[PDB]
């Protein structure tokens, strides 16, 4: 088995939990670079990892090497400068400017639109794992495996289907996910904050209506689906994200249609009217 892979490493700092594994910000002994580092404690994952390589976006964090040895697994990423859950606790107080909300969800769009493209699906978008620097980018990272291998788990941004039981995903989770963001971005609040699986859904249900067929069809045949769900009546978006435009409203709406044959693709996304003024600002950062 190999050993010293690993020495031309020097770990700096915890910078958090991915979806397998502890990230470090480290540097490289050797070349001086500063790399985010994935440790994952231990095959098919071996590839389907290291197809993730050729995923190159600009708003896909680089995945820059894997790194098999000694029971463990390491992912080398690129390093950025701070990630968005932090940014939005640091703007809690102001909001982050719509314009720069608006830059962030187009961008983080087109990156979901390649990932989508090339049938490579997320699975886990959450604040932590969105990153940005200060240039107005931000990235996707921390993509989540078909086969999961190797804190406590957030629930916020999963998508019904998901919690419903479904056994095969399509693209649509991913664009729940980033609705769910977006209105956080917006509101300051955190859309559907469940502390467990029914807790979750049933938020989502309270808010959205409980789904039927006439809405969801199939939806009563799925795994999880219940008779006995409680009926909730839906929510006017009015209420949900105030000070959104109808433009951002519509958009949001679509990104959160119970049917994942409903919901909004990224590629349609990018043409909604809500980007016709849409820029890139740059983002005030207290690194
Ligand atoms: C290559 C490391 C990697 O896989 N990721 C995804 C995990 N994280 C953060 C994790 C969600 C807490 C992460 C962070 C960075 C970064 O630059 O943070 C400042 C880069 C890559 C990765």
């Amino acid at each position: 088995g190999p050993l010293g892979s690993m020495e031309n490493f020097q770990k700096v700092e915890k910078i958090g939990e991915g979806t397998y594994g502890v990230v470090y910000k480290a540097r490289n002994k050797l070349t001086g670079e500063v790399v985010a580092l994935k440790k994952i404690r231990l095959s098919t994952a071996i590839r389907e990892i290291s197809l993730l390589k050729e995923l190159n976006h600009p708003n896909i964090v680089k995945l820059l090497d894997v790194i098999h040895t000694e029971n463990k697994l390491y992912l080398v990423c690129e390093f950025l400068h701070q990630d968005l859950k932090k940014f939005m606790d640091a703007s809690a107080l102001t909001g982050i400017p719509l314009p720069l909300i608006k830059s962030y969800l187009f961008q983080l769009l087109q990156g979901l639109a390649f990932c989508h493209s090339h049938r490579v699906l997320h699975r886990d978008l959450k604040p932590q794992n969105l990153l940005i620097n200060t240039e107005g980018a931000i990235k996707l990272a921390d993509f989540g495996l078909a086969r999961a291998f190797g804190e406590v788990v957030t629930l916020w941004y999963r998508a019904p289907e998901i919690l419903l039981g479904a056994k095969y995903y399509s693209t649509a989770v991913d664009i729940w996910s980033l609705g769910c963001i977006f209105a956080e971005m917006v509101t300051r609040r955190a859309l559907f904050p469940g502390d467990s699986e029914i807790d979750q859904l049933f938020r989502i249900f309270r808010t959205l209506g409980t789904p039927d067929e006439v809405v969801w069809p199939g939806v009563t045949s799925m795994p999880d689906y219940k008779p006995s769900f409680p009926k909730w009546a839906r929510q006017d978006f009015s209420k949900v994200v105030p000070p959104l435009d109808e433009d951002g409203r519509s958009l949001l709406s679509q990104m959160l249609h119970y049917d994942p044959n409903k919901r909004i693709s990224a590629k349609a996304a990018l043409a909604h009217p809500f980007f016709q003024d849409v820029t890139k600002p740059v983002p005030h950062l207290r690194l």
